[PDB]
């Protein structure tokens, strides 16, 4: 056995045998890839991480769900040995340069789809042209996760401009009036126009029930015009008059959420060990905030929030416990690196915990198993129409949209208060004044109204 | 065999059997915890160090007393495989943000008594916050038990006041009258009226004898009033003027023993290689001290005490030479981190050392063989009221002190010249004008004023 | 058994067995050597790789093409183990210092010829003296390749002056009238009397054909007098105006590069992370490249070329997508160390790369397998010569050249249109109105033309 | 079955038998120590080195010479199990501070004798206190014998000034007229009545004479008066006009040759990169000795000598070379860290080599078994006299000279001109008029002759 064997001298694997096929590799092993892994089992998936360090090799050969290779990442023929062209598919979690250099070798040998992780937003550009398909700012992702939670209030948070009409947005319920409420008696389709796509409540998108009760820690996801979304910001509220969010650590995270922040003209302080060597956009005061007077000196007690964003969990926790502690009265959103922490950030007294492992593996995932719907709808419109009076009803193979129009439905939000249907089967009725959801060219968008009308 | 185990390549111990109960682990094994192990291995406990640190686990797994787990301490899936819940105690003597982890975690799994050593006094509320059952500030402990042993004279040094009521002080007799003198030729029972719980030697409190020859060492344990106490102030003699103390060091424990200096005043200059990263209120004279010509230029020629107080030992015995040499009459208090540089201290010439591991194990170890005795002395007060009238010459156990306020004695005086009893067992006869020293609770104590004058 | 020897604890070897004849050795293993081992595998060459780092040579046992030895290079017992005496040749790539340690070591025991690199150019002296039969000044060559192809045009760069006659030089065609010609359309020699002997291609020097075209890459290496280069100068044009460099490391060979440059007055910039600790002669400006207005604040963007010469192969590829991404007009030469990256290092949008590892290897390989010719080659000239009238049609070996006048020819450069011919057989026919090429001492080529006429 | 302990994963060793006796053992191993073994090989004596680093354990326990024990040199259990109580003797090679410590340690334990080796002079009366028998400063020594052949011609060197009527010191005979003509020959001991008591030559010294021939190279030892030494300097002739010495390094030792060079007022300048963590003595051009520039900016033309002592041999070989290539004439002397270099430094162009590994393991070795040499020896005032009439023809089997005076005879100068005897057995003949070096008392010399003539 290997049982028997190990006991020897150790020595790592170099190559894949040849038959190897439909394998999912990984550079740059680390807890958002470990969680990746994890989340995957479901699917008997083989995962290869590949490491240079001889040492690491070593640690990760006794632990399961993934075989480890030893070798350079960026020569081609350790790539050969590791079957690159028969994978399902590749992902590139290393330094930026490290990541462009991975991609032009395993371009220059085979077309098998990569998904980068870009660790800075204007490199995604260069990692595209480098042969990355995919690409994901997950720091900043995860900066902008952290400040769409740390206001008092939580106002809207774009997502998606499509094509200069319908717009996707998501909004935290904490600050809101609608906490505590039913989706319903919330009033927002009513108030507003707007429609719901769905629920965040635990990286799981729920269809939103009408009877669903919401809490300070439901993500909203909404549809609708620039003026329907208006119409909201009108209902939420203003933010007090004097909100300061305090941003602990400004790494390349804390840097992305204080980017977020700064659009939405909300006013921050930020504390780093150490001058950081990306940023020339944020005057940070220097110290550990660890260390006593550092915090109260900086001025933390004149926040409204803070944000605790250390790339170290121990220290996370203890600036929570502290914070809360010191000042029960303020907000306090932290940072999970490892996903065996996030317990302890609510235990210590935090508001809300941004989990990196989850978040990450999360959105990885979902690009892995999601793959081709991603792809068909590159470049598309998404756009929202009153169902034409002609139509109701008619069932949806009955109508014979997509022949005619090029586009098709993808959700319908019934006539009455009711929930929304994502995915509606060809067989659905048509109901009396629903609204309809539809994928098309943008082209043929602009002139859906026109057929419609025409016959 | 695990001797021919031994022989091939190594792979750590990972978890604990199902059957493990009553065990104690650790987190962060150092000199203390290492003494701590040595010291209790007549008590048949087995002791769990845990280590996340493979090569430290390697080197300690052939290190007899106790066995090594290989593990992210603050991860609640190893705490499961050590049986936390089934543990008798934990030390946590981590990092203070690792152990406010640690100590977040083990709560969410089960109840089993936290110790924990604390790097900052201050950080002390946030880990009971976090947990822990007990917080040991060992670095100010050790700070103090160094410039008590610095002062030329020595002189009450308080442990606690029992609010208002008779209060627990420390005296070091060394420059002291009542050097030599036994106890009784010292008259502290007859001419003060106070009470003599126990002198400490080499780090053992003893039964305090009439015959007991106090030693320029012995530290004795004193109780009584706020004019009891001050009597005994004046019965020393007056302390030289011209103090002056140097402290080598300015890390925790040098900047602890600096501060205590400064609450009963007293100047002191410290010396340094590096600038504290911690501490901001004392000036600190810069230079490497194994050259001497730093330390004349910083005043030591006009100084009455040193204090040794360096990470190595190896350093502190060095300066310890370098000063007996010089200055022959002045006092040297110096520290040892490990138990076997004790000796080795005192053959160069100092006049006291505080022994870190020694001090260090004694706190914790009593904390563990008193755990349900010491948990509960939390809020309570010690007080000594007169032998009652009506109950005089009657057994304890018959007294019943227990089932009247709800009060317990920890200790007896007698009021001829005879010898204390410390914890006594219940079935004892009283005398004439003895004085009973109790633990109550704080409403008891009030109520046993006219308790006992009406029962 | 070999295979079970690696299953056991390692230990490396010490020495080569007594009878080890005619090999190899390497001390200071880097790309560039490791190059040599593959290169040189046609002849079945023995390379022994030395070295004192024990890590390192584990991680060398399992690689083929060599076997590593663990030991001092500066030892004289080492070298005695290592056979030095037998050895074919020995080359010494490790500091400027070591070397000449080595080398006299080595004088100490044997005669075997010795070739060292050589890191500090002014150095190339004091390791001839040490015992080195042949000094590479192996940055000041790469830094010299990277000059030559980083100008918006390419120009005449000499290699060789023959005793103040016969020139040798090297061209570039990128910016120039001939890319994209074939030598034959270029007319070069039709305008100015020079021999074309070859043309570097890829790391290989060809045979010019008319007839061949010119590329982009190509290097063209001409012989001829002073007035001839003169010639093809005034044919080049023009060089343009506002020519401008960035080199991006300063480092050795970008150091190098600089320097190179310096001689035409051609401007710069220099950019790196550190101060120098070598050079004093260059104004430098800091920064990670890597980081994004660095470079732009340094003002890329007046820049004419770039010389990407970063010690770290993905930072180079990293650096050049994103120039040749923002800056597109912006010529790009870019350095690999180690072959796995030239390929790379096109496709990211280099205009020339300058593979270290080929170069150095190259030069490397003719310097030991035509050793009894390089330095037999020592106080040697190069000249050219019309063919003797008389000798036309006769054989080489019948005109007897090398016994009536000691001179070699090298080259027959045929009259019409036809190829030139390096290194003729013997048996080669002389041709009607070819010019020679000869190789010979100063006094041989003196004699030469009388011991024809007269003789 | 040693070669399979081999095979097997490595332990070392923590104790040895408990039947170890006249075990050495050292502490600290380096150059000088390494050779020490090596030196006293032909002695069978176990040779015991302890290290509290266990990869240093490893790798000197596949090393013929002596057995590797790992351990802390420090702890007292430790030594008990190295059974020091039994040792024959102790090297105490660590740092100042460790080497008190241990001593100490040691004398908690054992009465067994201590030789220690120190890095500041200073300190050396520290050492002894603590428990060390002997004190040597290697660097101190190390430093002069270097500055004493520094001197373009050669001077006088004071050893020893013995209460002010012998005095003991040293001359190199480099430069002067005695250079080259046999000790005969140039009538030292016929000019100067000095006693030649050594000539030192490689590194070793035996009884001189007269056909013995006086190289460059040579070193002699001298006893006599004032006006003696005074004589031999005026034989020697004035020193050049304008001299300057150059020193390459100031280490520790370079220091120690810089002091040296003040007493007898000699110019110099001291170059090295860093500044001293010690001197403050000294003024440095801070530069890196390599470098081109560096030395010449310096003023290095003007220089009449230099001095080579860097950490590094490899340094040391590539300066002399660059010093000897630019300045032939100036004479070089140059510091050899270990044995296997020494004579690259010749090789290279030193005049002169200092090779710590010799001189100091001469210096320790002479101390272990001339270790019963120093018993019978140093402290007494070192005194010259001429034979008592009354022993004239007798021999010191009937002189009785030792019981007599107190005094025993270490020189019989024979009675012609004829070769000096030193450690002469108890039975060799006395030759009427003959001079004495006796290393008895001057108690019992200005005893002696009253003593010596009134019996
Ligand atoms: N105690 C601390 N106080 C302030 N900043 C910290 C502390 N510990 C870590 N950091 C910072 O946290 C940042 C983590 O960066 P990133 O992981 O890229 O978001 C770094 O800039 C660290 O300097
Ligand atoms: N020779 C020395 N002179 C002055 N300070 C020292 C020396 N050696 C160590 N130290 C410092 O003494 C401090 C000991 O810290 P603590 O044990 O917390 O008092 C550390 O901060 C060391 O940097
Ligand atoms: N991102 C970067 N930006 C600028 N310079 C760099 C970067 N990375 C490495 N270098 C420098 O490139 C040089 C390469 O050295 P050499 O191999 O001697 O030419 C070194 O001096 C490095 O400090
Ligand atoms: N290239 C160099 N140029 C100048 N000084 C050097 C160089 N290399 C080493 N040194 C110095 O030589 C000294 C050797 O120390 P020691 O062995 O104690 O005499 C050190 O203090 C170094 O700073
Ligand atoms: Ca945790
Ligand atoms: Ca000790
Ligand atoms: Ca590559
Ligand atoms: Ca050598
Ligand atoms: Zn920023
Ligand atoms: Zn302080
Ligand atoms: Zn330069
Ligand atoms: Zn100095």
């Amino acid at each position: 056995a290997p049982w028997i064997e190990r006991r020897l001298r150790y020595h790592p694997t170099i190559e894949l045998p040849d038959d190897t096929r439909g394998h999912i590799l990984i550079f740059g092993i680390d807890p958002i890839t470990r969680t990746l892994i994890r989340k995957l089992e479901s699917r008997n998936h083989l995962f290869v991480v590949v490491t240079d360090n001889y040492d690491q090799a070593l640690h990760l050969e006794e632990q399961e769900g993934f075989k480890v290779v030893y070798g350079s990442p960026t020569d081609a023929h350790v790539l050969a040995g590791l079957r690159v062209a028969a994978a399902r598919s590749i992902i590139a979690n290393l330094s930026d340069p490290d990541n462009a250099n991975l991609c032009l070798t395993v371009r220059s040998l085979c077309q098998t789809p990569i998904i980068a992780v870009v660790k800075e937003p204007v490199h995604g550009e260069l990692l595209r042209l480098a042969g990355a398909n995919q690409v994901v700012p997950l720091t900043r992702i995860l900066g902008r996760y952290l400040g769409i939670r740390a206001t008092t209030c939580g106002a809207l948070a774009h997502i998606l401009d499509s094509f200069g009409n319908l717009q996707i947005a998501e909004l935290p319920v904490h600050g809101t009036p609608f906490a505590g409420k039913t989706i319903g008696e919330s009033g927002i389709r009513q108030r507003t126009g707007l429609s719901i796509i769905g629920v965040w409540e635990r990286g799981s998108l729920t269809t939103p029930q009408r009877e669903t009760v919401l809490t300070e820690q439901s993500l909203l996801v909404l549809a609708g015009t620039k003026s329907q979304l208006a119409a909201l910001e009108y209902l939420i509220g203003e933010a007090p008059e004097d909100e300061l969010i305090f941003i602990i650590g400004h790494g390349r995270i804390g840097c992305a959420a204080a980017a977020f922040l700064d659009r939405k003209p909300v006013p921050f302080i930020l504390i780093d060990r150490q001058e950081s060597p990306v940023c020339n956009d944020h005057v940070v005061v220097y110290g550990d905030a660890t260390v006593g007077q550092t915090l109260r000196q900086a001025g933390i007690d004149r926040a409204s929030g803070i944000i605790v964003t250390t790339n170290d969990d121990s220290t996370n926790i203890f600036l929570t416990l502290a914070c809360r502690h010191l000042h029960s009265h303020i907000r306090i959103v932290a940072r999970a690196n490892g996903e065996e922490n996030v317990d302890q950030l609510y235990a210590a007294g935090a508001d809300f915990v941004v989990s990196n492992a989850s978040v990450g593996a999360n959105i990885l995932g979902n690009l892995l198993e999601h793959k081709e719907s991603a792809f068909l709808s590159e470049g598309m419109a998404v756009f929202r129409r009153p169902l034409p009076p002609a139509m109701a009803g008619k069932t949806i193979a009955e109508t014979r949209l997509r022949p005619l129009t090029g586009c098709s439905i993808v959700a319908i939000e019934a006539p009455d208060r009711a929930d929304i249907l994502i995915s509606p089967p060809p067989e659905t009725i048509l109901a009396e004044g629903a609204r309809l959801i539809l994928i098309g060219t943008s082209e043929q968008e602009k002139t859906f109204d026109q057929t419609i009308a025409a016959r």
